């Protein structure tokens, strides 16, 4: 459901719920990038790891609205 899906694409995924997807998309509209004093505070506020938040903002800047998302695609980021 959150760590699994009945499809064949990617494999290994991340699939996050409505608190997690809310905060990540709302910084992706107003910002590009978010530095360590405020990025680690966003990960402690929402409850995730520093390495999964860092590579979420890495994979979202990658020509993303098609399945040509060549390096760093965890589903369809």
């Amino acid at each position: 459901a959150s760590d699994g899906l009945p499809n064949k694409k990617r494999k290994r995924r991340v699939l996050f719920t409505k608190a997690q997807t809310y905060e990540l998309e709302r910084r992706f509209r107003q910002q590009r990038y978010l530095s360590a004093p405020e990025r680690e505070h966003l990960a402690s506020l929402i409850r995730l790891t520093p390495t999964q938040v860092k590579i979420w903002f890495q994979n979202h800047r990658y020509k993303t609205k098609r399945a040509q998302n060549e390096k760093g695609y965890e589903g369809h980021p």
